[PDB]
């Protein structure tokens, strides 16, 4: 069992919030990250609901997948993981790399994503802010345990699939290769939701830089396919990036 008894974790600085819960930095045999679930008091039925989600995190052992370390039931429900120094991929790309590094970041993410799907785990919300650059070198994918820019057309209108995860990866590719989010010119949610859902809108690939491996863009566009079944699986995506990487 991976339950961490009450009192063992010293919760510190509040880092940020989300629909799910609040993230703090903590102390448990060194630095940890504690996600306080937005649940004052847990019902026995909520308790099982929690265990089921932990049982899914329980089967993630990979260097590119955020390290799940433990879970709390008291005081309140919480997920304990490793502490990632630096910032999210979002903060680097948009808030504050060499083309080689960009590929590496893109490469590690595929490793993590392929591992997850091999474990038959659909992230369901892959985006640059759920990708943490620990030490600014290693990629840590979390929050698989709002943002519509990474949502596949079939998701907007078995909606959630490995293939919709692939699309979210394509957008991530777009972030890396352009250094900016899709539909930046169009700052209207309902507009993007309406236009991408019907197939009239797609990321502008004229933004990618010349110094972008044009083996990538083919792959990017392959993952950004409007049609679900026209997308390559992650094994393919991994092999591809790995093969176009050797250079
Ligand atoms: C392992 C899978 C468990 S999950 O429930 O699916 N995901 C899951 C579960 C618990 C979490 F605490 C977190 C999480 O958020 C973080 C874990 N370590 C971190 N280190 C730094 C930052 C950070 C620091 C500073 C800025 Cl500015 C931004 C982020 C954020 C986190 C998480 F993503």
């Amino acid at each position: 069992d991976w339950e961490i008894p009450d009192g063992q974790i010293t919760v510190g600085q509040r880092i940020g919030s989300g629909s799910f819960g609040t993230v703090y930095k903590g102390k448990w045999h060194g630095d940890v990250a504690v996600k306080m679930l937005n649940v004052t008091a847990p019902t026995p039925q909520q308790l099982q609901a929690f265990k089921n989600e932990v049982g899914v995190l329980r089967k993630t052992r990979h260097v590119n997948i955020l390290l799940f370390m433990g879970y709390s039931t008291a005081p309140q429900l919480a997920i304990v993981t490793q502490w990632c120094e630096g910032s999210s991929l979002y903060h680097h790309l948009h808030a504050s790399f060499e083309m080689k590094k960009l590929i590496d970041i893109a490469r590690q993410t595929a490793r993590g994503m392929d591992y997850l799907h091999a474990k038959s785990i659909i992230h369901r919300d892959l985006k640059s802010n759920n990708i943490f650059l620990h030490e600014d070198n290693t990629v840590k994918i979390g929050d698989f345990g709002g943002s519509i820019l990474w949502m596949a057309p079939e998701v907007i209108r078995n909606p959630y699939s490995f293939q919709s995860d692939v699309y979210a990866f394509g957008i991530v590719l777009y972030e890396l290769m352009t250094g900016q989010l899709p539909y930046s010119n169009i700052n209207n949610r309902d507009q993007i939701i309406e236009m991408v859902g019907r197939g009239s809108l797609s990321p502008d690939l004229s933004k990618v830089r010349s110094n972008c491996p044009k083996r990538m863009k083919r792959l990017m566009a392959e993952c950004l396919k409007k049609k679900r079944d026209e997308r390559p699986s992650f094994p393919r995506i991994l092999a591809e990036i790995e093969e176009l990487a050797r250079e």
